[PDB]
């Protein structure tokens, strides 16, 4: 899979992109990875923010479905037109995919301004495609239609950030020591569950449904490492304790500043393994949760919708989704940042009771 490596690019804090190839002749678009979706949406008309935009009347292979689709969120939204046309991924397999595209024709505070892409991949499951888990996402109808194997995995390496998404296999270039699993406990989001937090080496020691409360997923789309309040609050506390060298206002805490120099504890998080009472521990360093913005803002943050694993957590590990067989794999990364006396780690085996008990019902 030599040719997809580096196939990622982006900059700070906007995500990471591939690039696709849309209609006939192919149309190239950057396309943010986004493991929090489930929908294919491209845009589709002159927004001024926008490099370029499919164009829908050069395509001969492009069918429309004749159905729109709505998708706010918090106090944006992108709504389009459902069709469907043949895609491509240039430095991904060599097949050529009919898929479900959602032309965007509408939008608010969802294109960045100053950004290089121009659409979203989905690569989540269908229960949370919008407008209902009818419409296929990408990667099922890549599977269905091609010998393309149902698993991917995304090395986020993060001016421009790089990183590498292997459709269809795993690059063992890509990491160091051993992959670990954690089970996919259902399809619709790529939610696993956390049945242990240690910051520095300790352990909080709440009740690990707190951890998951409501959910926990995996998106390459979110920024942060985002815990439920209950958990960040309790998370901040212990961060708060070991960082007493240094003394920072509340409101940087709760995302509201930066400062620069040109110590801090290590976050572990046990999640589920995949045999009964055993687990394993992934830790990342502050080189991940404190995002320059030598200056840096601490990525952190709390939550409504349960735990977030987001860009802090994956560009320290290369993550394996095994949609095959409804795991996660995660490996220390071979780009991730780190000093010399510190490093990202995945270990294993541990022992840990009453894990389902950790899954919010
Ligand atoms: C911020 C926003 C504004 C207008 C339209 C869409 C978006 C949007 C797009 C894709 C997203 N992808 C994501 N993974 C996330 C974070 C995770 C999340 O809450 N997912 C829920 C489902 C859905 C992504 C809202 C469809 C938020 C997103 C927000």
């Amino acid at each position: 899979f030599v040719e997809m490596v580096d196939n990622l690019r982006g900059k700070s804090g906007q995500g990471y992109y591939v690039e696709m190839t849309v209609g006939s002749p192919p149309q190239t678009l950057n396309i943010l990875v986004d493991t929090g979706s489930s929908n294919f949406a491209v845009g589709a008309a002159p927004h001024p923010f926008l490099h370029r935009y499919y164009q829908r009347q050069l395509s001969s292979t492009y069918r429309d479905l004749r159905k729109g689709v709505y998708v706010p969120y918090t106090q944006g939204k992108w709504e389009g037109e459902l069709g469907t046309d043949l895609v491509s991924i240039p430095h991904g397999p060599n097949v050529t995919v009919r898929a479900n595209i959602a032309a965007i024709t509408e939008s608010d505070k969802f294109f960045i301004n100053g950004s290089n892409w121009e659409g979203i991949l989905g690569l989540a499951y269908a229960e949370i495609a919008r407008p209902d888990d009818s419409l296929e996402p990408f990667f099922d109808s890549l599977v269905k239609q091609t010998h393309v194997p149902n698993l991917f995995s995304l090395q986020l390496c993060g001016a421009s950030v790089g990183g590498s998404m292997i459709i269809g296999g795993i690059d063992h270039s890509l990491y160091t020591g051993s992959l670990w699993y954690t089970p996919i406990r259902r399809e619709w989001y790529y939610e696993v569950i956390i049945v242990r937090v240690e910051i520095n080496g300790q352990d909080l020691k709440m009740d690990c449904k707190e951890y998951n409360y409501d959910k926990s997923i995996v998106d390459s789309g979110t920024t942060n490492l985002r815990l439920p309040k209950k958990v960040f609050e309790a998370a901040v506390k212990s961060i708060k304790a070991a960082s007493s060298t240094e003394k920072f206002p509340d409101g940087f805490w709760l995302g509201e500043q930066l400062v620069c120099w040109q110590i801090f504890p290590v976050i572990s998080l046990y999640l589920m393994g995949e045999v009964t009472n055993q687990s394993f521990r992934i830790t990342i360093l502050p080189q991940q949760y404190l995002r320059p913005v030598d200056c840096y803002k601490f990525a952190i943050s709390q939550s409504s919708t349960g735990t977030v694993m987001g860009a802090v957590i994956m560009e320290g590990f290369y993550v394996v989704f095994d949609r095959a067989r409804k795991r996660i794999g995660f490996a220390v990364s071979a780009c991730h940042v780190h000093d010399e006396f510190r490093t990202a780690a995945v270990e294993g085996p541990f022992v840990t009771l009453d894990m389902e008990d950790c899954g919010y019902n």
